[PDB]
């Protein structure tokens, strides 16, 4: 479900600037909360009046001491700064200087800006010369309950207006919730496009009117003033579902549960249409046809078969099954049956091709193990690989595949920039930075660039990472499990959580040789880097460097 | 739809080149606008002539100071001369030298050429020893117009056809109309491969025989002189949309609109066929079995009913549903329903396998936004992501799609060569290039090689892009929107439009670290480069690199 | 099948660790075998108690030396040492000093761990102040013939439920196979997601509750004590094949036999409550309709006939052909046949949706070896390739795909990291790596990344690799087939297996140019590398490079 995020703090400084072009103003905007309360903002109108740029006045005091010249008395100099001091309405009453040098016949509209907080947080200095959400718990259940009895009512009405020519009192129920609807719609929020959020009742309803209220406030029409062709508009409540179909895509099963049950609806309208068409001509036809096959000539014959028999029909039209238990003959009788094949064509074609895929996109995952599966099988047949390699190829693929659901991990990462990609990888190594001593005392910078460089390894039991007499390139962080360390058949160590093991970088400055081997007992989870990775980062921030090799304490150098 | 592009204005010097290569001519070709009138082509034939190559030949006067020797007289040089200032057909008569040196009996040819302007343009110096378009809006819907009387000549001759053994006079109007239509097929343009457009009447009625006209021809031919089988030529007024099928694959919905149109006058060929095997076998079949259902016995039965029928059979056989009220018995009725069945089973997956592709081709964006986001629901339960990165994750994704329509950027231009990959990002980046200072006073080459390089980052509200701390790789440009520049939670300044932020790459010459953060407000727009990027590309322009960073004036230069 | 591997032999010290952190001890734990027996492991109590890190502790001798200071007394000092050589539970009865040095009074709790072998293995000091498998032979096809047996009893006793109301002895054979599939689960082994295999009778029969043995119990129930829908039970049989779902999608065809099989007993099923419904409403319905297709009124109708015409039924309703001879009229009927038909539209698209894809998914390489033939057919005529070449693009192409079987050598290595990776590699370069003279002498860091830049070429007959006046860039290796060379088509030498040409890499140190040809005769296989690559790795090992150079002899030197 899309929502919107809320406005920030300082965003009526836009519609501040926004206002005062709107008069074709000329001013400048400056903070009370900075040092010597330097300009923050000036339009274009203030540039042509002076003549020099936004860099230029920007990081300035709002007294402004170039502003002053020769014809500028000193005075009223002070008349601007208790200004800053004092807050209020003042036209200060005074000339200025040019870049070049002029006079010109000015007058500074002092002002304080205030907000809800009820303090001075903005200069500005013109120149001339009950509530309701729409992501609550409340309203997410209450549109599948809205949806229910719009089922309830569209399939219900077909069987009045048909038929018709407990029950009673229940109907009535359904009326008063479509007009419980409209109440509810008028106080609940709604996202525009560029207005991420927008409250409060002078707002919305404004909004409500040319959308999708005039075809809703047809559906709360029940006069009572014969004739049920009266009830038709009630229908149109099935347009409420149209209008709110984001928020039915969510769980799997659920868009199967939608097109399964409309698939019904779908022949229940025709049923009920089929055997219109048999009451309303009455001069032999498939009603008498069917009062053969049924012993029940005229009298009359059973209200229960009639809606069975049609309901029998038009599914078996339309599903493409063709019995002829029931089947056309007149004229009319036909021209349904060639409108029924002519959907039926189209629509299984088309729902049964969305729910073909809806059960291979569920089973989504399973799909692509498979073929992933048989890449592996035929590359064994191929290279013909025996027993001791052929476990560790199927126990790693296999806790690939389960922990990650063979999803790709960079992959999705390449769509966001790389401030958001930092922040992905700043979660997921959350363990390491926050927890350990040597990153606690650095910058955010500092930990975003890290943060990217990182590699979440796993390793499950018996899996040997690194040898003796490899390259240690990398340089590891322990933060779950247990890990091993090996010479020669022989336990020389043992290392549990937040530990560390390599090489500092510092006393070789060269690629050094590994001392021995590494092994995992439990399904252990531990980060990676690079020699060459870190010091790139490193090397950026020199007044760090210092603090990280002092303070980070390695359990192993391993040479 | 296929228009080729226009001949540009010196086109017609390789046809003059292509005449003169014609009669195995020895040549050479100068401009007059040029400063002293230099050569500017020469065939193969005046390279053995002479012997120079021409790289030697090429950006010389046409008077030719090498073609002077001994032999060569005084008197007639002028002779060269005042024919590029007199103008006319005269052969000069004199001797030249080759490359090495040698007499040969040479002559002269000296031509003017002139075009339609009425000015002396190019020189030659032979040597010897009512009108209509194809892609207007006349022509554009004129062809649906063709379509939809071709559509009723399709289906109504055959109803004429078969059962007929205010409609006397308006088909005849229909007939009128491929009379016209024949008539304005010779004054329209069409394209050739080779030759991009070709016009007027001397040159289009040579392509019109031995194309399409004689198939079009025959649908022309309404004779007077019984008999209707005479009336099956205008059947073959259908292969005008056949030539005609590019047109019809521009919108959507159109395409899925003819797939669905034609599979009725499938049917109602069928039709008419099915019931033409009824009346000519009178010796029990299926009108009689008809005339049973509908209480009709011979007297004769009803004629709307023998239409109907005859469709729903071919319908209820062809769309594979089979309900049996109509079925065959006689050996050609049977005969009929093997061909209708056979051509059915082909017809129900070739013609509904494209249909119901091409909703899901239709509805192809939205298709791979569910899958997209699976992918992100997935990596959410995956790594479990808690709420105030869920929203960033939801609102950029959602902002990204419906932006950018799930399109890829860059790999539309990887098929495209890089001038017009400049071009593209030209039109783009239009904004910046055209409208700021230090771009105006620079050359083509510089804007294109910048254009390249340039990347369109959009930024949604609050979306922090730059932190305090980090290195300030790329700078920035601001187009549209309103961005803040923050640091301690403080309001340092305001940006809007036509705004510059970053740092100058000639103080420092290294990577400087950034001042403070950065927040957008609205949905602003803004570019990016960067360091590397930018100093490849100034260095190979030194005279405009001085230019640049002069007048180039940065809004903050922040350390 | 997925079976998890075996816990290393290291493994009871995770439990060791895992038990005294249960009781918050303070201990360290030091080895026996390694030279003076230095610590391998401490808990973060003893970081506590003395000060320092695990780093500082770590490989040093379990006497300690550190430990020592003023109180601690000379006497039993040999009390640390006599322990670590006479092995029993004793508290050392001394103080010590930490870090920083202070007096507390604590107390070594000395242990000697032993395990199975009867040996002493691991030192502790704590501080204070009839068997069966499930991936053997006997089990593997046993699955397949439960399989057998509960299609037997799903099939046979529907048979029995409706229409009853050698045989008799049979069928409980099959219910004493159940009984003996419940004592065969508790003996057989398992596989946990942590705990990859658990064995012997304490820990097996707790997973088997709360699993899926109250369902299985339920199967195991045929009380003596009329009404046989006391054998419904029987039908909760086919759970097993549920539970054990990942056993069954081995061979490609064996997947296909599964779901066109189970595609007969849902018609089975339907079949059987079809007939239902027909003895259970007697008052003109089904079976008196076919109590006159087939001359049999009341008397009774025939049980083979009642049997087929339902299945018939079933099947003409679910695969959605749709005859009519037998076909639904009262009202019980037809909602039988709209269940049919809504089942039927749903399985037909699911379960043959999957059936359609399994055998283009069987015949996957040859599926995608047209389309990769087209883009070459499709090359051929868009270049125009003439004969001399037209061969060594199909021969070469028809070569690399039946080998290779269109399987991407690379892509699958991806997935997997470098260790494994390398591994791979190892077992395909065997031929060379552990056959050939300089290889011998070599650590397995130098196997592995030598063996990760190898490629394995393959040379069909006549193949010329490299022709003279080339840069050798490669330095080869021949492992099987026999390879000429040739100069101005004169067979200079040839070579059979296990030999080597190229150019040493140490008198040039540039890239030499070539000698002459080489072309193969049979289907040869060879190897090969690069400059570049070789020397990266060569420069890594300088005391085993020297070994290299001198022991490895190239049959030609080629300049």
């Amino acid at each position: 479900v899309r929502r919107g995020h809320v406005a920030p703090q300082n965003t009526f400084l836009d519609t501040i600037i926004r206002k005062f072009e709107g008069q074709s103003r000329k001013f400048i905007i400056a903070n009370a909360r900075v040092e010597n309360c330097a300009v923050i903002y000036c339009n274009d109108g203030f540039c042509e009046l002076c003549g020099y740029s936004r860099a230029e006045v920007m990081q300035r005091p709002c007294t402004c001491d170039f502003l002053h010249g020769p014809r500028t008395q000193r005075r009223a100099a002070a008349q601007i700064a208790q200004a800053l001091l004092g807050a209020e309405e003042r036209k200060v009453e005074i000339a200025f200087y040019r870049k070049d040098g002029s006079c010109f016949l000015c007058l500074v509209d002092v002002v304080p800006v205030k907000n809800e907080d009820g303090a001075v947080i903005m200069f500005i200095l013109n120149f001339e010369v009950w509530t309701i959400l729409h992501y609550s718990p409340f309203k997410a259940v209450w549109d599948w309950l809205i949806l229910l009895l719009v089922i309830y009512t569209a399939v219900f009405t077909p069987y009045s207006a048909a038929f018709l020519l407990p029950l009673a009192v229940v109907d009535l129920i359904v009326d008063i919730m479509f007009i419980v609807d409209i109440l509810i719609n008028f106080r609940t929020t709604y996202v525009n496009a560029n207005e991420e959020v927008v409250s409060h009742p002078g707002r919305i309803a404004v909004h409500y009117f040319k959308g999708w209220f005039l075809i809703d406030m047809v559906a709360a029409i029940p006069f009572d003033l014969l004739i049920g062709l009266l009830k038709t508009a009630r229908l149109l409540r099935l347009v409420r579902v149209a209008r709110k179909l984001d928020r039915y895509s969510e769980y799997g099963a659920a868009v199967l549960f939608l097109l399964m049950c409309t698939f019904a609806l779908i022949a229940h309208w025709l049923a009920c249409i089929w055997y219109a068409i048999g009451n309303m001509e009455q001069p032999i036809g498939w009603l008498h046809n069917l009062g053969d096959q049924i012993g029940k000539p005229y009298g009359g014959p059973s209200i229960k078969d009639k809606y069975v028999t049609a309901l029998y029909f038009t599914f078996s039209s339309l599903t493409s099954v063709g019995f002829g238990n029931v089947a056309p003959n007149t004229n009319s009788e036909k021209i349904f049956s060639i409108c029924v094949m002519l959907i039926g064509s189209l629509m299984y074609a088309s729902i049964f091709g969305n729910v073909s895929a809806i059960i291979q996109r569920l089973y989504s995952g399973t799909a692509r193990y498979h073929t992933q599966m048989l890449r592996v099988r035929e590359f064994i047949r191929f290279h013909q690989i025996p027993n001791p390699l052929r476990q560790r190829l199927e126990e790693y693929f296999q806790h690939a595949w389960s922990y990650t659901n063979g999803i790709d991990m960079n992959a999705v990462l390449k769509g966001f920039p790389e401030c958001l990609q930092a922040d992905i990888c700043l979660h997921l190594n959350r363990s390491l930075l926050q927890h350990c001593k040597p990153f606690r005392g650095a910058t955010k910078g500092c930990l975003r660039a890290l943060a990217m460089k990182f590699k979440t390894t796993h390793a499950p039991p018996g899996d040997t990472l690194v040898h003796a007499g490899d390259l240690l390139t990398a340089l590891y962080f322990i933060s779950r499990g247990s890990i091993e360390i090996l010479r020669g058949d022989v336990v020389v160590a043992i290392l549990g959580k937040n530990d560390i093991f390599g090489e500092p970088l510092n006393l070789y400055a060269r690629p050094g040789k590994s001392n021995g081997d590494v092994r995992a007992l439990t399904y252990c989870d531990l980060h990676k880097i690079h020699r060459d990775d870190l010091l790139e980062v490193l090397d950026m921030y020199p007044e760090f460097s210092d603090h990280f090799w002092s303070s980070l304490e390695i359990t192993f150098n391993l040479r």
